[PDB]
């Protein structure tokens, strides 16, 4: 849906499938979970995985107790010390008695997403948001669907919630078992919220060093599915191979991304999409459209809420993204979206001119045009 | 590449999700079912029919032509049983193959050598001369071996990765694998089972150019002119040459874990994408060949996993899927292509058919002739009418081509006098075809082609239906499109 | 709005503007020629012919029905000499006329300031203070504000005050007018007859049994106008086509409703845009034509553009981008009027704008004209996307042709509206049909005989087109055919063939 | 378009347009004669929509020009135009012209029978670093101006074109063709094209024109032009009445245009690659569409930003805004643009030229504009009027 068209395949390349592609794992566009476990504990392997390719991190507190969970968000904030770029996103999965791992265990620690579990309407996801509160208000709310009455109300959910979580398993007649994962991944997209996949795609690569053929092209079809995310579960918690585990699902998505007509992919956007937009997602769509014009290498957001970055990942561009904010829970929380890396900044040319010589520094290069916007509403094309 | 739009994929309703019905023949997608001990009963094989089978392929790396024959008769049998069905015959060669040695580190090309783990002999005697310090598989992609040094007799390899058997299988990334592609028993098969047996297709092991095509076209000469040839890509060289092999060929055949022997493991569907995109937009047919419902041979029920695999196959636009050990030799062959089919269907409800068209439009090259011309327009027409049907009326099966080159949304009914033709044409999406007498004229050829439709609840009464007619081939002649009413 | 695009235009060839050699008989826009004493004669009849003429025009104005009747002989006449030419029959009523008085001495000056009172007394000896109007209705008619224009527009005059027997004016301009003058009452809905007995006996003694295809109806101002118009006609004129002329503020109100009774439009300018505001005028054609093509309705521009053409033997440059102009609005025909009727130059008139219809036609879009044609009309009927189709696979191929077997006349339609690039070539052995299809542009025709099946005729057709230069070998043909045409659940067929 | 003229209203043909004249996209080049003399008369032909002076003794043209800066300096920036005698290239009179009267005084020269590429450069030594400013115009007069169109177009500031003199030495058929080709030509280069035919000749002795010339005029603006031109008439009885027809025609013809259309048929019909700058002038225009913004407002010093803009025919009007007397002035010539000068020492010279858009009538409060701004960098800022 959101991948490869008919032209964009048959010109795949000798190159693309013969000779290994050398780039940079995090410059993926596909962002990675990583279910944290023993095979985690160590800091080693934390930044092991982060040089593979690790986005979010996924706290499951279904097993285990506070205390041992304490030891890996402690343990993971020391990993982010190690390498000072880069920038983690911490969710947490629940399993009422997950009332006091969110109330007390989630507030405290200071986590970015919360995946409720067996949601059933848009009343549930009120009462998460009221248990939340003002302290809470920054932590955003991703449903997992589990129940057919959550599919049901999926739209009611969908509208009110900061993006939902999707599991193949969960969902389980098995014909119509793929309809439910690209029905929803397209009108996530459509509405702008991100939309995680859970479902364990590589299930070979707890005792495996290398996954299976099938299993490769299921990572793929996600990908050009139009997901936001994907998740490693047991692979990372108690494989044998957790970090070429990730190495190989950004190797994936990175090939995968190469197929995506991007150009078919905002026009099939804007035809969608509802007849009003406001002024600020006109300025937003402007920044997509000249930045395929011109060829530009990055679009920057300059945003405080996170807001101005989520309208520009919505029309999904072929550059780079580069989020830029004050906010440290801002530069945390958009890891749910695809093709978007932020940086953290202090307080026009104040913010980009410096985020032009960090990103020809994680090359970007001289001689590139960049776009920057900003929300009353900018934007603006220089020369890098 | 011909699946969902983000439109088609967000408009897919809760019907589809929670309620089921439709008839399993009416299905877009053509399965090819591998023949065995499981489904070696007539009873059985009728079963298949009703399931959906399409196409029936006689592996020809075991058994022998009495076996094969007796399976043959017994598929007769089940076309006596259902008249209206008419199902395809393939034959899969067996080909060339790279073996190692005996036992009781370094390749000799003595064969004979019974050597230790420091030693083992290879089957190809021309490997010091193809092979430069590359990589050697064996064991099926198990162990692999990186080449330092080469000699006159001599291979020295280092062990990159376990224990392996004896006489199992090679394969040689970026290079050309110097045996020939039609060996004597192949060169049998065709000559002494193909042809006089009445086969549609064949499915050649190992095409590496498109010399190799035309080698086995020489073969089957006159008697077997009207036998399809469907080359296997199985190599990097078959990806290479694969623009020139498949202008060459009457279609092509793909199974995943054979491409996926030279190739990065990651790398494998951009070479499927890459080649159903290129047979689409040629025309040619093209079948799956990969094993994707391997669980069906123990399990009555597939995994989640294997489902979504079947259904992105078609969502890539391939015009038939294969089931292996699953019909062949498996606990559960009927309950395989009941479940194959049912994936096809709700897979096929997903494609965005004005979109798939427009690429095709597109993206095909510039300069197109007459008879295409009007081929374009009955499928436009029959979008725009929303026809039930599209008639094609075909002798070389032509015609019926070209509609099916341009994936209308509505059935293809295919009508012809030529058996080769109305079997041949199973391997393309879409079409269903009826064994008819010669034309007796173009008005009374295509009413008494919408009776049989009406009979089979095909069309009904009030829909529009389109019907083709080309004289064929060849330049200057006269094209028909007549739109009816059925009523 | 049927004209040249951005590319079109920019790819205006040098040889286009300076290399003159074509048919001009081959030209897609159509001449309607009205008959007159300057081409009385047989001889220029025929010259008309070769020049384009294509719909004759009888002025029913003035005349006895013998001099017409020897005028329908003498193109009867001409036909025969050029059988390759099947001419459309225009009449043209009279209509209803509101005019001026008699003046004491034949001429008044009216004047800026002065006061004019209009009286319903037509037997009044008018003077420059007071003159007579023959719409005895005038003062029940109009109300203060209104506006009343005399001789042609000439003057103006504002209602100052309304009485039982006669109005009070006030003169918005100075000018000097005769005796028996034209008049307009703007946004009025002239409350007279749309035929008199007059009109009656030239449509039922003349127009009937003369075998007339086409009567122009002066005036029309309501649907009921047409209405009334084709119950005259009766089953006897079930054939002769309606052509409502647009000439006042009414007529342009409630022009929809006047179009779909219709069977066409004929317009004027300096009729059409006698109530209108002069600056506004161009707006009420591009409206119309536009409207028309839409609905597959053909339009008749009957401005006199080529007026100075009665005296010189060449027109003002003005004059023929005017022409231009309406070729490129998409209009289906050209109207010459005194040029043919009783000019010094008939054949030359008839003659450029044949070339100038050339000229333009070679700069209109066709692919651009046709997209916006589609989007702009909801749901169809099958015949009507087959004729699409048909149009489609005409330009896919590049088609020298596209034949269309109509008996009504049908199909040729549906096609036309489509406005393909290539002629269309209508077969029929209706003759009506044949003389009728003649107001719709880039259509015509050949009388066929009885035909049992469609491969005969398509055959015969194509070898007189190999004939007259309008195909050649090699050439690919599209044939149509509708079983059953405005009738839903027949066949539709579309049938391509190379020329041999 | 179809649909466009198929939306003809029942209003736009019974009820009068009572927009401000001097609102209209196509501007007016008016030449002075003995009837504009009057300072009062100028005056009112500006009110009436005059936008481009043509001067056509030399003492006597002098007469002329301090008459008007002093009519505009009671009332709004007016072109002015000088236009060549001609017929041996060059004249000594227009040698004389150019040199001691027009580098000495005007923004625009037209010269007179161009056929060649050389020919521009030639007029352009001539004028020399002192004539840098001004803009250069060549009339099409003959058939090898015709045949060099494109080297003459390249090289040169706009085109201005005649039917009578194109069609003097063409076919009566053809002279129509000339008109469309250049037009289109200079539409896709986004050089300003003057159409100079006498189109209201009747406008000399009578106060309304015939119903012909007022279709022509109407088909002059559907064409494409840039500017249509008054002869005789302002030079006439009626000058005034003749400035004010020719004004309220092109408001009838310009509520015809269909803008998205026009603004697809140029985007697909210009060269391949763009400058970036034309890119961002491409978005500034189609978020104008977007949100239906009452202006585009360029922030230009050489008017270079403000022609980008003007080349892709925006529904909206263009507020160019600059320091320079000399670009205000010369931006006249192109469709849809009216000039501000603002002061030489960015937010509050938009903040400013609101504040006169409300006054003109051109935007009200809660309206969305768009400014764009290119230093060589580029910039596109949208604002809500408060």
């Amino acid at each position: 849906a959101a991948g490869a068209s008919m032209q964009s395949a048959a010109n795949i390349t000798l190159r693309q499938i013969l000779e290994p592609n050398n780039v940079n794992l995090r410059s993926k566009k596909t962002h990675i979970v990583c279910t944290l476990g023993p095979a985690c504990k160590s800091v080693e392997t934390l930044v092991k995985l982060i040089d593979a390719g690790m986005d979010i991190c996924r706290f499951n507190f279904s097993h285990g107790s506070h205390e041992d969970h304490k030891e890996m968000f402690n343990n993971v904030l020391k990993a982010q010390e190690l390498r000072p770029n880069c920038l983690l996103g911490m969710l947490l999965d629940t399993k009422e008695k997950d009332k006091n791992d969110i109330l007390n265990f989630a507030i405290p620690m200071g986590c970015n997403f919360i995946a409720a579990s067996f949601i059933q309407s848009a009343d549930d996801v009120r009462l998460i948001r009221n248990l939340l509160g003002p302290r809470g208000r920054h932590i955003k709310i991703i449903p997992k669907i589990e129940n057919i009455e959550g599919i049901i109300h999926f739209d009611k959910i969908l509208a009110e919630s900061d993006g939902i979580m999707i599991a193949r398993g969960d969902l389980g007649s098995p014909e119509k078992v793929f309809l439910a994962q690209k029905l929803m991944i397209s009108k996530c997209n459509l509405q702008g919220k991100p939309i995680i996949t859970a479902t364990q795609m590589l299930e070979s690569m707890t005792k495996n060093p290398r996954p299976t053929r099938a299993e490769v092209t299921d990572v793929a079809n996600a990908v050009l599915d139009g997901t936001d995310c994907v998740m490693l579960s047991g692979e990372t918690a108690g494989g044998k191979f957790p970090v070429e585990a990730v190495t190989i699902m950004s190797k994936i998505c990175l090939e995968a991304e190469a197929c995506i007509d991007y150009k078919l992919l905002y026009q099939s956007l804007v035809n969608a999409i509802e007849t009003p937009i406001s002024v600020q997602e006109a300025v937003a769509r402007s920044a997509v459209e000249t930045a395929e014009s011109i060829q530009a290498s990055l679009i920057i957001a300059l945003t405080e809420t996170g807001y101005t970055a989520r309208l520009i990942a919505k029309y999904k561009p072929s550059c780079t993204i580069l989020a830029l904010s004050a906010s440290d829970s801002t530069v945390k929380c958009l890891n749910v979206h695809r093709g978007v890396t932020c940086i953290k900044v202090g307080s026009t040319d104040i913010v980009i001119r410096n985020a032009i010589e960090i990103a020809k520094q994680r090359n970007a290069k001289v001689g590139d045009s960049v776009i920057a916007i900003h929300g009353t509403n900018l934007m603006k094309v220089v020369q890098i």
